[PDB]
């Protein structure tokens, strides 16, 4: 019947106490003629009972779309405590029991090593800037760009890549124009991993 | 009842004519009681007999997949040519249709780059190949010193850029000795858009 699936908080969302963290238990493929649904949260097996249930959507299918967010506290997913979300629907006859917490395993804080382009690029309008953020564990983490206080724009990341000695890394690339890059302007990729410092770090990339 | 699922050819068997590309039905959750299973294959309609069975009769958890390849041409492949599985304890075959990505190619650019002078600090250190701007997505990345593939290599996947394009970056991991010597490593990268399917990019000291 219905299909449920649990999305784990944001890392920028644990990583900064300023910020708010959630684990998100979405159940769709819910039938039209069984609208009601029964959620279960579970921190650690002790059940909790300070979620909030999202407004529900019907879509072109017509199958109802149910979403439960329950706001969690940072240490507590920075502690690796499990999170279980019982799903209870008047369709199936077993209720879908999903689990989420933080990967387990030894972390390992990022190192990270701004690269400039190269001089064949330079032909181009359009040069691009690289940060490599490497030997990471889990790959839990947060990478931006920015320049003089404020976000830069034209940037993307890739995904983690398992490597060699069972950890993981990226590469941000920062597009900027030619100009930015000759008349002297400084960048910053600014890595967020909760094995740094302050869950936070910086480097600057400069011509 | 049964799945059939259609896998494409590697992308370093069409960019060579040496070697050679395949397409595969794989079948799975065949059934048990019933082991029996017929294959049709078609290009662009136009069914083609010479397709090799490899795993045969079902004996496995609740199956042992039973899976056919086909040896297909390489510009057959790179010509946007349709290839059609269909495959036949069922009321209708079930029929698969799989080709190369649709749409504009764009030839790649490479672009090596050095270790940080902050990656010094460690004797094993990292090289890096930016690979940027192609499309589709197939692509091959590999790493080479002196003739001989050495591989302490991670390649991250094709990532969509902003302007509709893909890109990605590779990172060669050598001892920071091979690096202070001088030594030089080559990033090989190969691509339908490229020139003869294949460029080279030396970085050294
Ligand atoms: C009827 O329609 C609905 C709604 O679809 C919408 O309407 C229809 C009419 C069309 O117009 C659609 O185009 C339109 O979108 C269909 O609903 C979909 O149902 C499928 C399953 O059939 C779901 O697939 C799952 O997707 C998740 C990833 O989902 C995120 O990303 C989507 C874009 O990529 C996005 O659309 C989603 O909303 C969702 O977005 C995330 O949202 C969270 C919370 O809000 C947010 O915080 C995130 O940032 C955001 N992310 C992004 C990228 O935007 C995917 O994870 C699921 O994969 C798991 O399950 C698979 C098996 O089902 C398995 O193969 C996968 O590998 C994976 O398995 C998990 O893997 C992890 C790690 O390896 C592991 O830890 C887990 O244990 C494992 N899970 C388990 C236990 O199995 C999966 O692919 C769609 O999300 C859902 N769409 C939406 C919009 O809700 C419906 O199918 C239609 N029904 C019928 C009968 O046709």
């Amino acid at each position: 019947g219905p299909s449920v699936f649990l999305f784990p908080p944001k890392p920028k969302d644990t990583l900064m106490i300023s910020r708010t963290p959630e684990v998100t238990c979405v159940v769709v493929d819910v039938s039209h003629e069984d609208p009601e649904v029964k959620f279960n949260w579970y921190v650690d097996g002790v059940e909790v009972h300070n979620a909030k249930t999202k407004p529900r959507e019907e879509f072109a299918n017509s199958t109802y779309r149910v979403v439960s967010v329950l706001t969690v506290l940072h240490q507590d997913w920075l502690n690796g405590k499990e999170y279980k979300c019982k799903v209870s629907n008047k369709a199936l006859p077993a209720p879908i029991e999903k689990t989420i917490s933080k990967a387990k395993g030894q972390p390992r804080e990022p190192q990270v090593y701004t690269l400039p382009p190269s001089r064949e690029e330079m032909t181009k309008n359009q040069v691009s800037l690289t940060c490599l953020v490497k030997g990471f564990y889990p790959s839990d983490i947060a990478v931006e760009w920015e320049s003089n206080g404020q976000p830069e724009n034209n940037y993307k990341t890739t995904p983690p890549v398992l490597d060699s000695d069972g950890s993981f890394f990226l590469y941000s690339k920062l597009t900027v124009d030619k100009s930015r890059w000759q008349q002297g302007n400084v960048f910053s990729c600014s890595v967020m991993h909760e094995a740094l410092h302050n869950h936070y770090t910086q480097k600057s990339l400069s011509l």
